[PDB]
């Protein structure tokens, strides 16, 4: 474990992601509202997914070596497998806030999973100018989202109940400079130019990563709009 | 790139799909009723995912070596990876166009999943003749998915509104006769007996796949079926 | 085949399955119901997928050598592809016998999922020691799919119609003490502690496989419950 100087940023990481797990869990114990009942679970599960691959990474298991610019080149793979599962997670949270209807719905995790595989291609593959080709279709994808998120799903809100504008307004903005960041870190960090090293690199999703899943969900549960209007 | 004879055909593909994934999304930006927003949403995503695994396949990341035979034969793993999310999206195309129960949807699209992954598998298969006992399995699982869309569906549709009965009736005719040159293809080509080569192989999907998913498109979202009845 | 000792389970296995699969296709044939319909999709999809993994596990497809202690020890990875698809479905027949809600819903299969995918890292771990870590984290989500099936379906079962009431108690009961024994055998097994012999292993796994499939199948599309109430 530790021959590799990234691993104090894998360990806090899989720290922080199952103590946020551990906090949610028993946060949503006393919770019956059935509306309520669908935030929890799903905003539980992403961190618990992400402590899983946090934890195959510090280990060991979730990287590989990828040949490209003539040397071996250390890839975490298990970043994807945990982006594949939780960011359609985050952005089904953000639907259901809103009351989307099923079509877009659909769309936006579609596109997710378009970003996100294709970002895998991206970090696997061998020719290394081939590699920014994948993460050009990839942003284009998150572009996407992010249109779709400003542009269809605000609009939605304002129709809606004051707290569950006001809260989906805050998480629609964190979501977006936050997950604007990824492309930009993958792009000078070792999947791509290299200008940033590794374990700086795996500092910075680290960050990325908790603020995106955790903080993202202390302020959803803190919020009244899961919560149905109930007298 | 151009050191395999098959790259024309995988080329061609990319831009037709590409340019189908565009036109459906321009096509669909001036809808809001929110059941043609569905069929918008489930048809537009089918061409961009062929698109990205007929590219991955152009630059090469899509193709593997097996041995059989005595002989390491080329194989194009990434079509499965296509077919995999873009044969269940077909059938649901055709499922909510005819309001079908979910009991009938689950069995349709676990019947797929099961025709695509026993289809990998025998793609994959080392000994040469159990690479055809996959194959029947396969078959088998998408017989019976053309007795479902024949003797389940059909009789469904009549009970409908007649402008979505005559769509489906002309959406299922379409995809019956496309989908079972499947099977036929694999058998006789570079996967199976080996009677017809690649390159030829490699065309022959081509012209299936654009017409199953941009021809298939076409028909459906020029249809008013499509819309909920409106004043 | 018959050169690995374990072979004549995994061919009883897919025997048995598909039996099974064709027994459930069959009876499920003179059914109108919608809701019946959803409980025979679910129930035959379970053990036809089993009887591909199965056969896939026969023919040698689904088996691999990873190493540890210093050998090279037999993992049939086919095993956690069933299951991963299985299991989840398994649930949701329970959950829609009590009409659960939406979030329990995705609870349970998103621990399920979690379960089975660290239960696969688990076993394709080359560090000994570490492979006991992903078994404590899986079985710590079996616990928690345990609980939820006591302490928040069972007392829904109850302000529900009789018929479903008690047939909801028996599959509880069967799952939780079939269930549970997959872990054991795993943890004495060759995937773990190897005290039991991979031939002796792969007779247990069978017989928990077709009980908690075929025989779960059995106890539910025989009983009334899966009819709405009707005159
Ligand atoms: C009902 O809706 C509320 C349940 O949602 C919340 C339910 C959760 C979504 C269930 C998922 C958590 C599982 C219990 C998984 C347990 C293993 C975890 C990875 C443990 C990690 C923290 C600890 C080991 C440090
Ligand atoms: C509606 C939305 C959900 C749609 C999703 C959008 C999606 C289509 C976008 C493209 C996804 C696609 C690129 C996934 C590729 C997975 C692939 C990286 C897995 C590893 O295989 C890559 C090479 C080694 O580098 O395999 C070496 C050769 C091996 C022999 C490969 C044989 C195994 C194949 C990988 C089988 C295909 C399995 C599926 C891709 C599983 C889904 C994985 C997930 C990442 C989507
Ligand atoms: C709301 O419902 C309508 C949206 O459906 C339509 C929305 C689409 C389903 C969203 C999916 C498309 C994404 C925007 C992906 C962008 C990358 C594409 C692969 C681009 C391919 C064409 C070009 C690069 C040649
Ligand atoms: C309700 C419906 C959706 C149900 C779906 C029906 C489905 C059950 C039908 C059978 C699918 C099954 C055959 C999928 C097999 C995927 C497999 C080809 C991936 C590549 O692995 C094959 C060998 C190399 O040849 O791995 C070499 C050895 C490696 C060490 C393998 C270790 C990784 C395992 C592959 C882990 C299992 C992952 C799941 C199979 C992922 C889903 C893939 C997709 C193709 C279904
Ligand atoms: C409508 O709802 C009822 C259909 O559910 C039941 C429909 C089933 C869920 C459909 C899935 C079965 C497919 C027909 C797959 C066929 C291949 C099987 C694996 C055959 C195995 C048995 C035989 C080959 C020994
Ligand atoms: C809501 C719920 C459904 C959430 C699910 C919970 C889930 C997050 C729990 C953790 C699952 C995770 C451990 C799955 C790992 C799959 C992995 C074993 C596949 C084989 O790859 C392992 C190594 C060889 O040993 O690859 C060698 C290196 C290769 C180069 C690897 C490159 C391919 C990567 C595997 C791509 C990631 C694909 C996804 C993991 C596909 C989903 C598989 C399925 C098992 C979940
Ligand atoms: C909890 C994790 C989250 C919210 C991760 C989000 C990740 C992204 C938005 C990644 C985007 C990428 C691109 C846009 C192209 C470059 C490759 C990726 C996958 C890093
Ligand atoms: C857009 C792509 C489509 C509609 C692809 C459809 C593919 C099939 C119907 C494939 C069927 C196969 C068999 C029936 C057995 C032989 C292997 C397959 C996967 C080619
Ligand atoms: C039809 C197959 C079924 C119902 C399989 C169930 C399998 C389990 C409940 C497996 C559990 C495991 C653990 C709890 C940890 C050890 C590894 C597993 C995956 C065997
Ligand atoms: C979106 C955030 C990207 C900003 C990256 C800032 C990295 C600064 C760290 C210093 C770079 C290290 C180079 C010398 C080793
Ligand atoms: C009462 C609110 C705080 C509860 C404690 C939460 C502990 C989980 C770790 C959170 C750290 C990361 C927060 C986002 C920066
Ligand atoms: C379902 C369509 C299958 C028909 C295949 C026709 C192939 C004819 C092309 C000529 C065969 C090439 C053999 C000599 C190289
Ligand atoms: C007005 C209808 C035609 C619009 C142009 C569609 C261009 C996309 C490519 C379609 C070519 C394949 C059609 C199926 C044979
Ligand atoms: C949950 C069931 C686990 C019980 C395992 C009993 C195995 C007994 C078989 C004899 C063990 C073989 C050791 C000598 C070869
Ligand atoms: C009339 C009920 C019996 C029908 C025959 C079922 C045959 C399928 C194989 C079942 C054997 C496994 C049963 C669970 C132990
Ligand atoms: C490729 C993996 C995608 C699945 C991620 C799991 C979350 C799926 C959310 C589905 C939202 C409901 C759509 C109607
Ligand atoms: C194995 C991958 C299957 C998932 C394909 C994505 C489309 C799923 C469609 C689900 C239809 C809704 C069923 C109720
Ligand atoms: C185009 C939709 C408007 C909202 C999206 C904001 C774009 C942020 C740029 C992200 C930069 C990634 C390289
Ligand atoms: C048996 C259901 C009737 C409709 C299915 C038509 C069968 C077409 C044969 C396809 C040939 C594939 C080898
Ligand atoms: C803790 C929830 C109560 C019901 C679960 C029964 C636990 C059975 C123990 C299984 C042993 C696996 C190692
Ligand atoms: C080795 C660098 C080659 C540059 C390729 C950049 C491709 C970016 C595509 C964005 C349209
Ligand atoms: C090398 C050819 C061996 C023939 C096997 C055919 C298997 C087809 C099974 C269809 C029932
Ligand atoms: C080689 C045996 C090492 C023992 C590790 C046991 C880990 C079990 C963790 C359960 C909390
Ligand atoms: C609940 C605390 C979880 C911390 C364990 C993971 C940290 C790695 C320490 C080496
Ligand atoms: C929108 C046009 C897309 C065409 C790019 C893919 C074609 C490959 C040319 C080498
Ligand atoms: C319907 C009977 C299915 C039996 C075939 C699988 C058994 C393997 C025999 C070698
Ligand atoms: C993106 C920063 C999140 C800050 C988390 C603190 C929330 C406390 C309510
Ligand atoms: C299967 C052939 C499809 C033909 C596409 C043309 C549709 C134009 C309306
Ligand atoms: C767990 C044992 C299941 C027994 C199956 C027999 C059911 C016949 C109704
Ligand atoms: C009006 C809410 C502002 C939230 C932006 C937070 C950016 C990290
Ligand atoms: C909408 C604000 C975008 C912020 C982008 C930050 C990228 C590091
Ligand atoms: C490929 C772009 C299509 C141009 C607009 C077509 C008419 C909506
Ligand atoms: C009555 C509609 C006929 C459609 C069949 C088209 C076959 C390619
Ligand atoms: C229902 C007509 C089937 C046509 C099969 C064509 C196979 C090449
Ligand atoms: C009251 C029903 C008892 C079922 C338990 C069966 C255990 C295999
Ligand atoms: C609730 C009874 C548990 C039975 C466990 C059996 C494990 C072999």
């Amino acid at each position: 474990i530790t021959g590799r100087p990234e691993w104090i940023w894998l360990a806090l990481g899989t720290a922080l992601m199952g103590l946020g797990t551990l906090y949610f869990l028993v946060k949503g114990m006393g919770v019956s509202d059935p509306d309520a009942k669908k935030f929890y679970a799903i905003t539980t599960l992403v961190p618990a997914i992400a402590f899983t691959m946090y934890l195959s990474m510090l280990l060991g298991y979730g990287l590989t070596m990828v040949p490209f610019g003539g040397e071996q080149n250390p890839i975490y793979w298990a970043r994807y497998a945990d982006w594949l599962f939780t960011t359609p997670l985050l952005l089904l949270d953000l639907a259901l806030l809103v009351d989307a209807d099923q079509g877009t719905i659909l769309a936006l995790v579609g596109a997710d999973g378009i970003m996100i595989g294709t970002g895998l291609v991206g970090a696997l593959t061998k020719v290394y100018s081939y590699r920014f080709v994948w993460w050009a279709i990839s942003t284009a994808a998150m572009l996407y989202i992010l249109y779709v998120l400003f542009f269809g799903f605000t609009s939605k809100a304002e129709s809606m109940r004051p707290e569950v504008a006001s809260t989906f307004k805050v998480l629609r903005n964190v979501t977006v400079v936050l997950w604007s960041a990824y492309p930009v870190v993958w792009l000078i960090g070792s999947e791509g130019a290299g200008i940033v090293p590794l374990n700086i690199e795996t500092l910075l999703f680290m960050v990325l990563d908790v603020s995106a899943k955790v903080g993202f969900g202390l302020i959803l549960l803190r919020s009244r709009a899961i919560f149905g209007e109930a007298e």
